[PDB]
């Protein structure tokens, strides 16, 4: 049950197209869209305009979980649907009112991820993570990709699993071939990586051994 | 001296290299990038990381015209000079200080532009106008493409080229091969076009036809 979203934030951003098609033909389980306002984060990407020509371009069948590193996660949950995306992961800091925007993501037909900060103590996500399908645990501060993994942030993952079994753990922020054991023995089973998997020529062999790793690891 | 810029904002997003190598190669005279912070206006599309992909794929030759619809202009200097912008077009109503953020783009090495929504009056601009190389005028309100073009806008057009005749003036929104002749007669030199160039069949043809009813007008001035 362990899957690898690539995230496309070092890619060639003027060929978005090519580079996720690059993605899903070497067998990624998923694609990781990181979305960001200028606001929320220091840096700009894309919105709810790109995705819906991603979706265009990449099918019906891909799975998108969207990272919405933005300041008013209430305002984007219709626009990404409507542009396909899946999984609409908010940033808990970012929300007035996560139950309400919890409820209105599910009125729109998508998954709920629930992402903290390095800085921010995983049990802000305890009195929701019954009424989520995913928690990200960043791994590095949000921004920008190519960033050192922060094996201290561990703990959270682990004390997720522990706490609810049942409850999908993403990590995201400089995670290899080199850290992804760390998050697997952790509890993680959904593996962000950018940096790592891009610049292959390979890249399902990378995509296969970050996914065996964390199965591996997984089982024990 | 007129020029005509295609907004890539209505194109496949996915492909932009693709879309704008084949504005460029249709004779486009530079390339309009909107860039949205989802504050300002109430969409978002690209920005510096976006602007570096794209000057790493075209090349140093072609001319970016970054319009900044976000609500902190100060902020992203430094980020679009460094991914290779060549003008910084920023929108008046989203700075306390419009003469500061003027000299930080100079020092940046980057063309200066000043932009003004429908509803702001043209005579706010005015102060800046000997200071800046184009003036901006929206011709719908900024945020999405494919909108109706504003024709009331037009008196603000041919105020700034009566009191400034050395100024560069742009129009966005809504132009196309109908409403060209609208911004020509009121004095617009510089041209956007976005779903009217990207959603034909023969940009070439279309950008042409821009440029021409522009010379005409820019001839009898
Ligand atoms: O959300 C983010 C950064 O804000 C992450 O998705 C990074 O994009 C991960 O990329 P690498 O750290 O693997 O390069
Ligand atoms: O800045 C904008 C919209 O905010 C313009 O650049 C749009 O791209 C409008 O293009 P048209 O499709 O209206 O020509
Ligand atoms: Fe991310
Ligand atoms: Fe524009």
């Amino acid at each position: 049950g362990c899957k690898i979203g690539p995230s496309i934030l070092n890619s060639d951003l003027a060929n978005l197209g090519a580079e996720c098609l690059r993605m899903l033909d070497s067998g990624a389980d998923y694609l990781h869209l990181d979305v960001m306002d200028g606001h929320f984060v220091p840096n700009i990407t894309f919105g709810h305009p790109v995705v819906e020509s991603l979706r265009k371009q990449l099918g019906q069948d891909p799975f998108f979980d969207m990272h919405m590193m933005v300041s008013k996660p209430e305002q984007w949950v219709k626009p990404m649907a409507v542009a396909g995306a899946n999984q609409y992961t908010f940033h808990l800091e970012a929300t007035e009112n996560p139950g309400a925007l919890i409820k209105d993501i599910r009125e729109n037909g998508m998954k709920v991820g629930l992402a903290i900060k390095p800085g921010t103590s995983v049990e802000y996500l305890a009195p929701w993570a019954n009424q989520i399908d995913m928690a990200l645990v960043m791994t590095v501060e949000p921004g920008f990709g190519g960033q050192k993994f922060m094996e201290d942030m561990m703990p959270k993952v682990h004390w997720l699993r522990t706490q609810f079994p049942s409850l999908d753990i993403e990590v995201d922020g400089g995670v290899g071939p080199d850290t992804v054991h760390k998050c697997a023995e952790a509890g993680a089973n959904m593996i962000v990586s950018g940096s790592a998997i891009m610049r292959s020529e390979d890249p399902r062999s990378v995509i296969n051994l970050l996914r065996n790793v964390c199965s591996e690891a997984a089982q024990k």
